[PDB]
This record gives C-alpha cells, sequence and structure tokens, in this order.
DNA sequence: ATACTAAGATAG
C-alpha cells in the first residue's frame, strides 16, 4: 500500500484531465491505497461542476498559499502531476509552482503526465521543463509526437465496466430516432460534419439530433457568422428540448457527465467525431468515445481515427475488428447512414452489436488493463 | 482562406 498524490497544478478544467485524474483516483483506491486530490484554483474554469469531485478534491491557491501546497503534495509517496500553470496565470503561480518543484522530497517518486497532444499545446504550459527535470517518470501519448528521462507511452483508462453496470439500459428504452453528438467547440471534435449529417439525412428522415457540450465560447461565433440552424439550452432547459421530427440540432452546452450517460444509455445513437493528426495518433482513444461503448448505445466514430489508432492487444488498426463500431465517413456519408437505419429496425441486431464494441473498448482502455499497465512502469 | 481557441463583462 502507499500514499499517492494527484496534483492539477493547471486547476480543474473539468474534461480529459480532470475526468483521467478521477478515473486514476478511483483505481489506486480500488487497489487498496491512500489518494489525495489536489490542484491549483489559482485559474477558474467553466466545466467545474461536470464530473463530482468536490466532495473530495482538495484545492490550493498556488500564488498565496505556498506552504499548504508544499505541505500537500509533500505528503506522500508518489506524486502525479497531470497538468501544469497556464499561460494566462500571475508571476506569483507559476513561480511558486516551481519552488514546489525544487522543494520536493528527493524520495517521493515524481510521475508526470503529458496529456496534450499537439504542438499548440505545450506552449500553453508554464514550468512545463522544470516539471521534466524532476519527473522519475514521463507518460505521453505518442513516441512520434511534438513533445519528443525515458518517456512511456499510455492510454487515459476508465472503469468500463462500473459505467454499464450502472446505465446500460434495456434495447427496449433505446429510443433509436435519437442522435447524440457530445464533445465540445472545437473544431477537430467534428462539430460541423456533425450539423451536416443532420442537415442531410438525420433530419430528412424526421430523426433528431442532439449535441451536448457545445460551449459558446469564441469558437461558437463561427457556427452563427455561417448561419447553421439549432436550437440553444442549458442544463436547466434540458426540459424544453424538442425531440420532434424534422427540427434543427438540439444543442445544450456545457453539461453533467453522470447525466449525459443516463440520457446517452436511452439514445439510438452516439457520434465521437474526433479527427486528431496521426502524429500524436498512438492508441489513446479519448474519454467521451470510451463512454459512449461503455452506457450501451451504438458508437459511430470518425473514420479516419480509428484506421490511426493500434488496438492496445496487437497493435493493429482498430477500424481492422469487429467492434460493432459504425465508422463515420465524410467521403460516404449516405453509407454511413445505411448501417444506421439498419440496426434501427431489427432491434436484435442493435443489442448484438453494441456488445460487441463495449468488449472491445473495454478491452482496449478499461482501468483494470491500462492503469496496471503504468502502475508496473512507476513501480518497475 | 483554414484550423484551432472560453475573451471578458456582469448578474447572482
Ligand atoms: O460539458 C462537458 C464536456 C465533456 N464532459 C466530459 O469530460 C471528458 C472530456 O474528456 P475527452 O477526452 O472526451 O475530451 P477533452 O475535453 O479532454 O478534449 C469526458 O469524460 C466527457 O464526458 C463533461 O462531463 N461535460
Amino acid at each position: 500500500s502507499m500514499r499517492i498524490c494527484i496534483f492539477m497544478a493547471r486547476g480543474l478544467e473539468g474534461c480529459g484531465v480532470t475526468k483521467f485524474s478521477l478515473e486514476q483516483r478511483d483505481w489506486f483506491i480500488k487497489n487498496g491505497h491512500e489518494v489525495t486530490l489536489v490542484y491549483a484554483k489559482d485559474k477558474s474554469f467553466t466545466r467545474t461542476s461536470s464530473h463530482d469531485h468536490k466532495s473530495f478534491s482538495i484545492p490550493v491557491i498556488l500564488a498565496k498559499e505556498y506552504d499548504k501546497a508544499l505541505k500537500l503534495v509533500n505528503d506522500c509517496d508518489i506524486l502525479i502531476i497531470n497538468s501544469v500553470p497556464a499561460t494566462s496565470v500571475q508571476e506569483a503561480t507559476i513561480n511558486n509552482y516551481k519552488k514546489l518543484l525544487d522543494n520536493i522530497k528527493p524520495s517521493i517518486r515524481v510521475v508526470v503526465y503529458q496529456h496534450d497532444h499537439s504542438v499548440l499545446s505545450l506552449r500553453r504550459n508554464l514550468g512545463l521543463e522544470e516539471t521534466v527535470r524532476r519527473a522519475d517518470v514521463i507518460f505521453s501519448h505518442s513516441d512520434n509526437g511534438d513533445f519528443n528521462p525515458t518517456v512511456y507511452n499510455f492510454q487515459p483508462p476508465m472503469d468500463i465496466v462500473k459505467v454499464r453496470s450502472t446505465y446500460w439500459k434495456d434495447v427496449s428504452e433505446i429510443n433509436m430516432n435519437i442522435n447524440r453528438w457530445i464533445g465540445r467547440t472545437t473544431t477537430w471534435k467534428g462539430f460541423y460534419q456533425m450539423f451536416d449529417f443532420h442537415e442531410k439525412f438525420l433530419k430528412p428522415a424526421g430523426k433528431s439530433t442532439v449535441m451536448e457540450g457545445l460551449e459558446r465560447s469564441p469558437a461558437f461565433i463561427a457556427i452563427k457568422e455561417k448561419g447553421i440552424p439549432y436550437e440553444y439550452y442549458g442544463n436547466r432547459e434540458i426540459d424544453k428540448m424538442n425531440l420532434a421530427p424534422n427540427q434543427p440540432a438540439q444543442i445544450l452546452d456545457c453539461y453533467i457527465n453522470s447525466e449525459m450517460l443516463e440520457r446517452m444509455s436511452k439514445s439510438g445513437f452516439g457520434y465521437q467525431l474526433s479527427k486528431l493528426n496521426q502524429k500524436y495518433l498512438q492508441r489513446s482513444l479519448e474519454y467521451t468515445h470510451l463512454e459512449l461503448g461503455a452506457c450501451g448505445t451504438i458508437p459511430v466514430f470518425w473514420k479516419s481515427t480509428g484506421e490511426n489508432l493500434k488496438f492496445r492487444v496487437d497493435n493493429t488498426p482498430l477500424t481492422s475488428h469487429d467492434s460493432g463500431i459504425i465508422w463515420f465517413d465524410e467521403n460516404d456519408m449516405e453509407s454511413t447512414f445505411e448501417r444506421i437505419k439498419e440496426l434501427s429496425s431489427d432491434r436484435a441486431l442493435y443489442d448484438r452489436e453494441r456488445e460487441k464494441a463495449y468488449e472491445f473498448l473495454y478491452q482496449h482502455q478499461d482501468s483494470s488493463f491500462c492503469f496496471k499497465e503504468q502502475f508496473d512502469i512507476i513501480t518497475k
């Protein structure tokens, strides 16, 4: 047994790094370990309430509570750092952050996970080079990437088993006329391809489309400037949502993760159209990818992403397996629509497919396999 | 152009 301190020096953004952090805590605890979740409250974000953490996470203001922070990160056997201060923070914050790195007990094994898989990243990171100099172990999403002592690979795991046994519904309860897209307002999440698809196929067939997570950040202005039809709702107005036929895309903003899993488990189809560049592509799928195969719905993933990510077991393209995963192709959206109405009539098939994906995604990124993988390297 | 990005003010 050991004490682990998970540190998010950037703050709790409420996305994959926060998620990863929560799933990381769950696993250590599940394997009999003490975990303290600490985050720097200097900077504030929006999706702060998207994941449940308030009752156990420990905030700290680096620019003003250095000693509190020092006491915190030095009270453990293993320090895992998942994020670092952003470029928009004050000198005192980044500076005091760097001062923490220099005063971490020589005995504490410092493990650093580089969660950003974009060249654009690392630029929005401060004190990154000092974190790397003190790290005892480093993990990244890809070897053939921008980032590149010894850098190991990892996948952001999730307890897919748990999610199923909580939300997985009975086919007879899944409305085949609802298409749900989840992600956020950045172009590579594929929100345009989703708006198109609805306008060209989904809407016509009196089907419905929902898109959760599109925050009205500056990026949202492009959607407006292009005059794309949509009806906007907040989490408290999710009741006014019009799930009728031939309607425009219903857009929900920053959503609660638990609630989303519920609405999804009762949805004929779930869309995750992220299209990341193969440089930073190896084996890592994204949380929203694994949340679809787990809640019990047919997963529509971006075709070229599957063609670029390797399966954890054999190291081969994900698209070269019978996952029951519908690979969305921007250059053949009608064929993709085929495999959809198809499974949307023979609910018997739909259910023999959603079972195939869950097993596939389970074998690929469940915490049971991945964290054990990462734990062996940390303690190697 | 194209791809990626919560910037910033205010009410509660
Ligand atoms: O408004 C939102 C948007 C996303 N998420 C969750 O936050 C995580 C985001 O991680 P992912 O790897 O899917 O993408 P990222 O946002 O980190 O690029 C996923 O578990 C989503 O279900 C959420 O709870 N609310």
